[PDB]
């Protein structure tokens, strides 16, 4: 009997614009400290590239629906909604946890800043951009940052889970950094 045929992926709408990304972003290559046993992955030196821009436009991912908001740091105003069909808000807070280290379900490396106190940060990996940007930037209080993905796993008619463990960026790839605005 032959195999079941897979329904096939969800793909993003295309852009229409480019955005910056609105926060500081790094390539990290260059070990500091190799891994350890309790810490199996390396720590690498940070190194600031200069802005660039992703291939969709702010507005691309913006619209009427409701940001999942995983971390709450969007619940203390009004904000813009989401784009939805597709387009979903990921959990900043979960990807800097050890936890999601450990999984590598989004690409994410630790890295120590330059700067006086040569902070240790986590960073995630934009693909759109080839390049790593801080979660403890993202997520700062009062930065509205947002890190946009977009579903695009059939499985169960395409809905997006309202668990974060369940995202991984196969699934989910994604999209763009933005500061999202206030309304």
């Amino acid at each position: 009997p032959d195999p079941v045929i897979p329904d096939p992926p969800i793909d993003p709408p295309p852009g229409t614009g480019k955005y910056t990304c609105p926060f500081a972003i790094w390539s990290l290559e260059e070990v500091y400290e190799p891994p350890t046993k309790n810490r199996p992955w390396p720590i690498y030196n940070a190194v600031e590239l200069q802005p660039r821009e992703f291939d969709v436009a702010l507005k691309d991912l913006l619209g009427n629906t409701k940001w999942r908001d995983w971390d709450s740091r969007l619940s203390y105003t009004t904000f813009r909604g989401c784009r939805g069909n597709g387009y979903i808000d990921l959990d900043a807070t979960y990807l800097a946890t050890d936890q999601a280290m450990r999984d590598q379900k989004y690409d994410i490396r630790e890295g120590k800043k330059p700067g006086a106190f040569g902070n240790i940060e986590r960073f995630i990996y934009l693909k759109s951009i080839n390049a790593y940007c801080s979660l403890s930037d993202i997520a700062a209080y009062h930065a509205d940052g947002v890190i946009v993905g977009f579903w695009r796993d059939p499985s169960s008619g395409g809905a997006i889970p309202f668990d974060f463990t369940k995202f991984d960026k196969t699934k989910c790839p994604i999209q763009a950094v933005i500061v999202v605005p206030r309304a």
